[PDB]
């Protein structure tokens, strides 16, 4: 999994994605 474009596309709606062991956790407001 990225661990830049799966967190800048969550910062869209003020969202953070956690890229840890491949695995992005995508977290919206």
């Amino acid at each position: 999994v990225s661990c830049e474009d799966c967190p800048e596309h969550c910062s869209t709606q003020k969202a953070q994605a956690k890229c840890d062991n491949d695995k992005c956790v995508c977290e919206p407001i």
